[PDB]
């Protein structure tokens, strides 16, 4: 009923984040908040899965979203597109996957999650025109204002290994949360300068897609994912209706995170049920759902006026992709009495940028050694680590250089008319790559210090 204390050092976080002169502000705009949430998540519940964006793929001219389309997914925080691969194509990968899972050990698994990362048909699809087309696409929702000295190339997608979801009917699920960490938002210093216009009174002006400071945030200060994705995402390999087997969403993005960064200031509702007798919480170590040091931050107890907007994603047919924004709730379905199996293949969107260099450093170390990335690697015993084989095979790159860059594997070009931060990041990572190491704090200490 009442969230746990944290540690009471979490109290002077409380008031690091909201200065004593906003509190009037920063309370006026978490009741018109309550009153926006209720009109527009009650407008989301009646419409259903109809309501997250969906376009076709043909629609996507010069590696753009279509302007309403652009619209609706700044937004809503989820799109899926349709037709980016086709259905013989999706067959052919799916079939060599389970043919992979079945010759490189139970199958099917208990959890529904497969722990290969480089067999073919991933490289394959990762790098499929279709695809790459896509996260150019996304790619220019983000932006940054600082391009001379921010550390990112939003041009650039690495790739961070992922793994793939082959779900049957009956197996049963993880509640509404938020991935990109559990405490960091609030205790990070520039993980909490990306959401200073909701602390600061004015969530209303709050823009998801500018990166200038998290770029530098720290998702990590201490289940958790080692790169820095703007989106999450898969491509699906197989037919399911809403509700069987798929994902859900809360398709809000805005009105999402004002309130989740604002709920451990405005933890206690009012018995009155009048949204004008909440009052600030400046002093208790309470940040609901969360557990330091780890990677999920959970919404399924303290937050109960998302859960009017919950719904599942439109129908998926094989070969569309849906993507969803870092910061946007979601959650798999608890059950799965669809007519096949649910599976997809997940990839994410993971810029070249300086909280990435790591991850460029570890895919192109996984992939060479054909074993884990480092988030699934940790996870290995000495006899496990020994035996496993991930299907890397350089040629299944196809000798193409934009790919190979994308995997660590090959140095960046910087055009002689590139600058600013694109080029420098580019930089750093071929000198990381020609060193083989890399250190992210001098680059985040000198960011925070020109706070
Ligand atoms: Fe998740």
């Amino acid at each position: 009923e009442t969230p746990p204390d944290l540690d009471f050092r979490f109290t002077g976080i409380k008031q690091r984040l909201i200065k004593s002169e906003n509190v009037k502000q920063v309370t006026a705009s978490w009741k018109r908040l309550l009153v926006e949430i209720n009109k527009e998540f009650t407008e989301i519940a009646k419409i259903g899965p109809s309501y997250v964006p969906k376009c076709d793929f043909i629609d996507i001219k010069d590696n753009k979203l279509p302007q309403q389309v652009s619209e609706l997914f700044k937004q809503r925080g989820c799109l899926m597109i349709e037709n980016v691969i086709d259905v013989d194509r999706i067959d052919i990968w799916f079939n060599e996957l389970v043919e992979f899972c079945k010759t490189h050990p139970t199958f099917p698994n208990p959890t529904s999650w497969y722990n290969v990362f480089w067999s073919k048909p991933q490289t394959e699809a990762r790098f499929h025109p279709n695809m790459k087309a896509i996260f150019k696409a996304m790619s220019k929702e983000f932006y940054v204002e600082d391009k001379e000295n921010c550390l990112i190339d939003l041009d650039t997608q690495l790739v961070y290994g992922d793994r793939i979801r082959i779900r049957e009917p009956g197996k049963a699920a993880l509640p509404l949360h938020l991935d990109s960490s559990s405490i960091e938002r609030w205790e990070d210093i520039m993980y909490s300068e990306v959401y200073k216009s909701i602390f600061e009174g004015d969530w209303e002006n709050w823009d998801a897609f500018k990166l200038d400071e998290r770029t530098y945030s720290k998702e990590n200060l201490y289940t958790i994912c080692s790169s820095f994705r703007t989106l999450q995402g898969w491509l699906a390999l197989s037919n399911n209706k809403s509700g069987e087997g798929t994902l859900r969403v809360l398709p809000s993005l805005k009105l999402s995170m004002a309130y989740i960064m604002l709920r451990p200031f405005f933890w206690k509702d009012p018995e009155s049920g009048n949204i004008d007798d909440y009052e600030i919480d400046l002093i208790t170590p309470k940040f609901p759902g969360t557990v330091p040091g780890t990677g999920q931050l959970f919404l399924d107890k303290f937050y109960p006026h998302l859960h009017q907007g919950i719904i599942s994603i439109p129908d998926v047919k094989k070969g569309s992709f849906v993507f969803w924004h870092c910061d946007l709730p979601h959650e798999v379905d608890r059950e799965h009495n669809g007519n096949g199996h649910s599976s997809v293949l997940y990839y994410g969107q993971t810029p070249l940028s300086i909280t990435n260099i790591q991850t460029l450093l570890d895919t192109r170390d996984a992939f060479l050694k054909n074993i884990s990335p480092a988030d699934y690697r940790s996870q290995l015993n000495e006899e496990e680590k020994q035996k496993e084989f991930q299907g890397a095979n350089i040629d299944d790159l196809k000798n193409d250089i934009d790919s190979k860059r994308s995997m660590g594997l090959e140095e960046f070009e910087k055009p002689e008319n590139m600058s600013g931060g694109q080029a420098k990041i580019r930089s750093i990572a071929n000198q990381a790559l020609k060193s083989s190491g890399f250190n992210v704090d001098k680059y985040i200490h000198h960011a925070a210090k020109l706070e």
